[PDB]
RNA sequence: GUACCGAAGGCUAUUUUCGGGAAUUUACGACUAUGGAGUGUACAUGUGAGUAGAUAUGAUUGUCAAUCCAAAGCAUACACGAUGAAAUAGUAAGUAAUGUUCGUGAGAACUUACAUUAUCUCGAUGUGAGUCACAUUUUGAGUGGCAGCUGAUGGUCCAUGUC
DNA sequence: ACATGGACCATCAGCTCCTAATGG
DNA sequence: CCATTAGGAGCTGATG
């Protein structure tokens, strides 16, 4: 049972100054890779393996100039961790899995730096502090939620991140799994939709988050925040007043409301689902939704991204297979919300701005609940 | 002491706490020195436009025919503003006392006591001395109530502005 | 069509051994 | 000298 312990960490000025640039040549060493491995195409030698990179990088390139061994003045492992995801893409690329290779490309917050346990002592963490191999003691914000050496938890490996003036740190542990849960009460369904975020069929309402006042708000204050930004760019086009600082600020304040906004949006998915799983059914069966080609339509797109559908599931299928819960979907093209739950009549007429369904033989139920029904006692299915 | 901003790892708290605090009620965080006229709202007003976009919805061999359907911008209305808007460059966001130095200024550093989660603080239990020491302890905890499985690669969408 | 600078979407995986240097 | 802590090599054979 492999997890996660992603929390807010405090280091200190020298600390900082060791991540920035453990980053800085990650990001360096990756495009150097792939510019190397291009121009060998070019001339039309073989490809190099990334594993076989290294070695010419250690005895064949960097003895011959002396101009950059800065590489060799941070962390070995983390360079051969960003080596081994560079090669990852080619890899990919060379089955049918993904696209060619995309030049990180200088500034931005999506590189980490990655440590290893390397001996039989290190990693060691306390209810505050853990001690990384690149910076020794680090404390930590939040005490307890890192599973600690005093009571036998290991730590296999960890990351070190940044995003908008904070610093995190995500370390993965093997856990024991006990209690194993005996599900029997009734099975359920869901439907997942834009008027309300999910309608279970046996009664419970979840509301859509993103019709409240706290984040129609910070919607708000955020399209204020860009238009002001976008008016120091102007003015930067004109001058020669190149030491933009107040462009940095708000950068900053723009990262913040982003990060805010996603901050409530998960733990309403988390909690969501925690009370969900809580209720402890036996199945549960959802959908096989198709998130691209709903926001391939222009006047949805924007709902549907922030609604999280695809998110959602991957948790819930998480949490199901934690809980020994079984989670059944359906196919892509399964008549949830065109068939009746009395005859099966599979009406044709149905437009798509109906909230009301009403079938010839009487039956009228809300279109929702009458799709969570018809996902309940769906008979075709395979489990995910 | 309201809307907002900083901190207490995250969400929430009308009856959690410590600070700053308005262009003041679907409520443009506050000051500093230059800078001189704009900035804000229309989720409680029209046109762009049945237009872009989507259709396991029908007919012939890409059109026809039915169902849902934007946004930018322009135009209007209202609000605040020469008691100083945008932009540029900075300052602070635990409490008291004393006296210097530094900076144009908001302010900062060096001393004292308090408070506080000071690479730890607290609780509990046991032993010993006469309230203080030494050990063990996460099934103990970090303002209440609640939840946290991350990384890599690629793809696709979105917002703001100029022409 | 350029820049600005973000988020979510699908699918695939999560590091060991031996040597060689560092502080009193 | 010495428990610690760092570095170098490893596979994969492929239409940037
Ligand atoms: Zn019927």
């Amino acid at each position: 049972l492999l997890k996660s312990f992603k929390t807010e960490i405090n280091p200190s000025e020298e600390q900082k100054v060791k991540i920035h640039k453990t980053i800085g040549t990650c990001r360096f060493i990756y495009n150097f890779y792939l510019a190397h491995n291009k121009e060998l195409y070019d001339k039309g030698e073989k490809f190099m393996s990334g594993k076989s990179f290294s070695v010419w990088l250690n005895n064949e390139y960097l003895p011959q100039n002396p101009d950059k061994l800065w590489i060799k003045e941070v962390s070995s492992k983390s360079v051969k961790h960003s080596i081994e995801n560079g090669c990852i893409a080619f890899t990919r690329f060379f089955k049918h899995q993904s696209a060619f290779p995309n030049l990180k490309k200088k500034g931005k917050s999506d590189v980490k730096m990655y440590f290893v346990k390397n001996n039989p002592k290190d990693c060691r963490c306390e209810r505050h502090r853990i001690n990384i191999p690149s910076l020794g003691w680090v404390r930590i914000k939040e005490k307890g939620y890192i599973p600690t050496t005093k009571d036998g938890y290991v730590i296999k490996s960890g990351t070190v991140s940044m995003k908008a003036d904070r610093y995190y740190v995500s370390v993965l542990v093997e856990i024991s799994n006990n209690k194993i849960a005996n599900n029997s009460n009734a099975g359920i369904g869901i439907d997942l939709g834009l008027k309300d975020f999910a309608i279970v069929s046996n009664g419970k309402t979840y509301k859509n988050i993103n019709k409240s006042a706290r984040l129609k708000k910070h919607e708000k204050q955020l399209i204020r925040e860009q238009r002001s930004l976008s008016r120091k760019y102007e003015n930067l086009k004109k001058g020669e007043s190149t030491q933009k600082a107040n462009i940095q600020k708000q950068r900053l304040k723009v990262q913040k409301l982003h990060h805010r906004m996603d901050n409530i949006r998960t733990d309403y998915i988390n909690k969501t689902i925690a009370e969900i799983v809580k209720t402890k059914p036996s199945y549960i069966t959802i959908e096989d939704l198709n998130v691209k080609g709903m926001m391939k339509n222009r006047h949805l797109s924007k709902a549907v991204a922030s609604q999280k559908f695809y998110e959602f599931r991957t948790k819930l299928q998480a949490k199901c297979n934690e809980n020994g819960i079984e989670l059944r979907v359906v196919d892509r093209w399964y008549p949830s919300s065109k068939t009746c739950h009395c005859c099966g009549a599979v009406k044709k007429d149905l437009k798509l701005s109906d909230r009301i369904f009403k079938c010839s033989c009487g039956y009228v139920e809300d279109r929702a609940f009458n799709a969570a029904l018809n996902l309940r006692d769906a008979i075709t299915y395979e489990v995910a």
